[PDB]
């Protein structure tokens, strides 16, 4: 087996994403017959160097996943990368932690296979075009550069929200990200800063490509907005060595693998 081209001959492009459509796990077992348990796929016609893990914080977002599955699996195959889906499910009731349950995908996804490349997305975010390749590049990557829900603009340059992806060492070298934000907004903004205090810079591909669809819901109870995050954010510098990958604690309840996907429920704690 020779090593897959630089750009997959699948590609179709732009893509029609829509979400009235009703949605069955089967069919979508069915239509992707080439997914194994767990949703891992690897090529069978040449060899991919992404080993990618794709991360999504989780919790009761179970009609968008299905959406995500659906139209994910089929694209992912295309860009002709060695993957595995994780959901990282959030057990209890208590605040939300968005960044805290990236960093166990971090963790969890290790310990199945050598994945040296991970993207982090959110359940709710559907790329419009296969050129947008779900992998790592040289500098951290921004993936969902120009969602609907901001008209096709990113809402603001450091913006690095949504989805994106790390390679392993790029992770490492941030210390991951930070497990002290609890509720919405900021961990995304603090993860920029991680990089930037490390010297490296947000690789992103163009607009048009970069195009994608963000299912409109409501707030979720249990996520308001985090009041100190703009002091928290401001403040990155002094704790990044400090909270995360090597402060970060919790305990796996669960491990259930589907035939899409790896189900991993998960105790982080409580914000305090
Ligand atoms: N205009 C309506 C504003 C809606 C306010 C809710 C905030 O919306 P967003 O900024 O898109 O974030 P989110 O989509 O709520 O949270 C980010 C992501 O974390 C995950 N997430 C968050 C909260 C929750 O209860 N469950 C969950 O699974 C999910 O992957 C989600 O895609
Ligand atoms: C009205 C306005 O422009 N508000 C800006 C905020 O939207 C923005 O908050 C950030 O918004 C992103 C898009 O949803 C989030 O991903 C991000 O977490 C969130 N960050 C914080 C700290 O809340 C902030 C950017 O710091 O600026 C406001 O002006
Ligand atoms: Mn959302």
């Amino acid at each position: 087996l020779t090593a897959c081209p630089e750009e997959s001959p699948l590609l179709v492009g732009p893509m029609l994403i829509e979400f009235n459509i009703p949605v069955d796990l089967k069919l979508v077992e069915q239509q992707n017959p080439k997914v194994k348990l767990g949703g891992r796929y690897t090529p069978m016609d040449c060899i991919s160097p992404h080993k990618v893990a794709i991360i999504i914080p989780f919790r009761n977002r179970q009609e968008h996943l299905k959406y995500w599955l659906y139209y994910l699996h089929p694209i992912l195959q295309r860009q002709q990368l060695d993957y595995g889906i994780y959901v990282i499910n959030q057990a209890g009731e208590s605040m939300f932690n968005r960044a805290k349950l990236l960093n166990v995908g971090f963790k969890e996804a290790l310990k199945d296979y050598d994945y040296n490349c991970f993207v982090f997305s959110d359940v709710d975010l559907i790329p419009m075009n296969d050129h947008n390749t779900y992998r790592c590049f040289s500098q951290p990557r921004h993936i969902s550069v120009a969602m609907d829900k901001f008209g096709f603009s990113l809402p603001y340059v450091q913006y690095f929200g949504g989805v994106s992806a790390l390679s392993k060492q790029q992770f490492l070298s941030i210390n991951g990200f930070p497990n002290n934000y609890w509720g919405w907004g900021g961990e995304d903004d603090d993860i920029y800063n991680r990089l930037a205090f490390r010297g490296m810079s947000v690789s992103r591909p163009n607009a048009v490509i970069g195009k994608t669809r963000h299912i409109r819901h409501s707030r979720d109870k249990k996520n308001e907005p985090n009041p100190q995050r703009f002091d928290r954010i401001a403040h990155t510098k002094e704790t990044m060595l400090s909270d995360g990958l090597n402060s970060l604690t919790y305990m796996v309840l669960e491990v259930q693998r589907y035939p899409l996907y790896t189900k991993i429920t998960v105790d982080i704690g409580t914000p305090s």
